[PDB]
């Protein structure tokens, strides 16, 4: 037992990271089959990022202006194109280490592993969540752009995120692998507001189930609540409304613990209204919302890949 | 920027996890060169574990009583021996995926990545600390024994932990890869006490430096303290004494931020005596002690592997 923020094993993805240089800038790209993907701002000088015309900037570039390195293997660029905010570089070699893979656009509240990368070499792996305002709380320095986020199901890597920018908040923003930003963001160095964020209620409930499974029981009370009355308190404390869809997704956890979902909501209610009183739940003094119901089941049942 | 519990990329170690079966029990083994390392309690039945004579039990076992699967292919066991609490199974095939590697017995307070596996297949990766009472707060289910903990040093994998048991606390105990338990623990299913834990002071200070580096400067105070004077309040709150050696280890962080180590202690002192008053530091409402000085610099300067 025990409960940790656990990332997927990163070996499948490590074999796809390459270094993409154009001009002076170097960042990471994703090498799948004979295509390398990376953020289009690799083609910008520091002055362009204030107000970049990416189409005009790309036209000044040809295949040989792109240096792609996979370790020391120097890939030859034989084609380049823009898809939204990603550059696709056609290379003469298919990646032999290519995993079975999908490109997925994930939904707010879902989680994914990030393989943080510099100069085409992996540095570390950690778990993130897509916040409701389509940002992530990552750990990214200069040179990390092009690092990817992913999930794994048995053998198939689902790529969902590529890193592009850090906001003024210290939060992070990026695209899916078709190059469409999550959220309202553009790849321009001008002030950009992230919306108001809120707490992912179905994830907090799933983490309370994990707590109960592991013996942390003190917050279970003798009360209950309705969906509409719980939602009244959730709006008051900036929580997503709970829907019957969320209730259904919590079925597996509800069934394994014999605690009804609305019983667990009444515990959350009392935690929100009365705080934690200095006690902890699974070692945290705050309510955790970075664990989906699938994350809890995978860790409490032992699913492998 | 940002600050996350970041694990090492696990690719080099995934290619080393095999499945080891003896009789009815199956757990994980580490396959390096022509040797498979796994916990010796694989040779036990559920009744032997109450009071096992391991030398006597190993004598009932033959090479062909052990069966090692690496993914789908079988390895031929041609030799078996007991080194303390690990079994070394000589196989006929050197692991083609063996990384450059060392075996290391780490010190309390140090951290490592854990690759959690079941049936020889990786499930997830997370960061852990060797607590001062030589346990770790992990996440391990049935079948997880033989999962390893490790650090990476560019190309070299330093193996430091093999998982063995769960203690009454829900905490975890294990050995180094020469089979010597960390702590006073033995591999027998009887009541075993972990000693009283304490909070790793030099790690808490390293995490305050990470907070300052990332913009949380509220805890910075307009007081200071002395080594001895700090140790009086640290002992009162079950913190390790701060030694000059630890002061020297925090040099790099001290130099980059321009805050002397003894200044940071006086902020920590006032956090301990006065709590956090409902504020957070790097998104936590508790004092974090699972980041070494080296983990902070790795994450706040971008070291790759
Ligand atoms: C990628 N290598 C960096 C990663 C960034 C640096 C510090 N922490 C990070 O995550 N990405 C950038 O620098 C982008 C590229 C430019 C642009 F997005 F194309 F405009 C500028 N970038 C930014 O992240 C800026 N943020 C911003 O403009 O928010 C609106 C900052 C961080 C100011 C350079
Ligand atoms: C290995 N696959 C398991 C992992 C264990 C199961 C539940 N959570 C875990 O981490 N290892 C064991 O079950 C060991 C093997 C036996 C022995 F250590 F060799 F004696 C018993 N094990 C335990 O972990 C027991 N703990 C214990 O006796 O500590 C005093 C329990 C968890 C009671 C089976």
């Amino acid at each position: 037992s025990g409960f940790r923020k656990m990332a997927f094993p990163s070996g499948k993805v490590e074999g796809c990271m390459v270094q993409v240089t154009c001009g002076t800038t170097t960042l990471n790209g994703l090498w799948l089959d004979d295509v390398v993907y990376c953020p289009r701002h690799v083609i910008c000088t520091s002055e362009d990022m204030l107000n970049p015309n990416y189409e005009d900037l790309l036209i000044r570039k040809s295949n040989h202006n792109f240096l792609v390195q996979a370790g020391n293997v120097q890939l030859r660029v034989i084609g380049h194109s823009m898809q939204n905010c990603v550059l696709k570089l056609k290379v003469d070699t298919a990646n032999p280490k290519t995993p079975k893979y999908k490109f997925v656009r994930i939904q707010p509240g879902q989680t994914f592993s990030v393989l943080a990368c510099y100069n085409g070499s992996p540095s570390g792996v950690y778990q993130c969540a897509m916040r409701p305002n389509f940002t992530i709380k990552g750990s990214f320095l200069n040179g990390s752009c092009g690092s990817v986020g992913f999930n794994i199901d048995y053998d198939c890597v689902s790529f969902c995120y590529m890193h592009h920018m850090e906001l003024p908040t210290g939060v992070h923003a990026g695209t899916d692998l078709e190059g469409n930003f999550y959220g309202p963001f553009v790849d321009r160095q001008t002030a950009q507001a992230a919306g108001t964020d809120t707490t992912i209620t179905v994830n907090v409930l799933a983490w309370l189930y994990a707590a109960v499974i592991n013996g942390d029981r003190w917050f279970l009370n003798r009360f209950t609540t309705t969906l509409n009355d719980f939602n009244l308190v959730a709006m008051k404390y900036n929580y997503e409304p709970l829907t019957q869809d969320h209730v259904d997704i919590l079925g597996p956890l509800s069934a394994q613990t014999g605690i009804a979902v609305l019983d667990m909501c009444a515990s959350l209610k009392e935690l929100l209204q009365n705080g934690m009183n200095g006690r902890t739940i699974l070692g945290s003094a705050l309510l955790e919302d970075e664990f989906t119901p699938f994350d809890v089941v995978r860790q409490c049942s032992g699913v492998t890949f």
